[PDB]
């Protein structure tokens, strides 16, 4: 099989940059989420197959939101990436990643959080937020893995083919 660097058990911590944290939920709903402190606080949800438009509820940095959610596919997994851009503000939708395997990754490098979107077996690094703080806290709600930049191309390969 293959061999990461995990699983790491769900906590809080300044995630070096230049690893990519790839999250491995077991639970729909919240996964994870992270902030700058400043104008960025940024997050994950998990979302199952065959969902009609409907607002669910999360525990975004600490409070109860309402948010929009769907995923009409029949048989991937759907991550929601959120991010609010002020302390008291409104989360809003910038990316999605659809899957098979239930696994997402970020990685803090060049003032940047980078994420995978897309739809597996095609899922690949294409977006990214601006953060500007190398220090920005991570908070995980399920088990880990950190894959060093050398091994992007692994990565990859987990995001859209399990590991
Ligand atoms: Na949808």
């Amino acid at each position: 099989g293959s061999t990461l660097d995990g699983p790491y058990q769900p906590t809080t911590f300044n995630l070096p940059i230049d690893y990519w944290m790839l999250i491995a939920p077991t639970q729909i709903g919240r996964v994870a989420e992270g902030t700058n402190t400043t104008d960025r606080w940024f997050a994950c949800v998990l979302v199952e197959p065959n969902v009609q438009n409907t607002q669910r509820e999360y525990v975004l940095d600490g409070q109860t939101v309402q948010l929009q959610v769907s995923n009409n596919s029949s048989t991937l997994w759907k991550f929601i990436l959120f991010i609010k851009l002020e302390k008291n503000g409104a989360y809003s939708q910038y990316s999605t990643l659809s899957t098979s395997n239930k696994l997402c990754a970020w990685m803090k490098r060049e003032g940047r959080v980078y994420w995978y979107a897309g739809t597996t077996p095609n899922a690949s690094e294409s977006y990214y937020l601006t953060i500007n703080n190398d220090n920005s806290n991570v908070s995980c709600d399920a088990e880990f893995y950190l894959i060093p930049r050398s091994q992007t191309e692994l990565c990859t390969q987990y995001i859209n083919n399990g590991l």
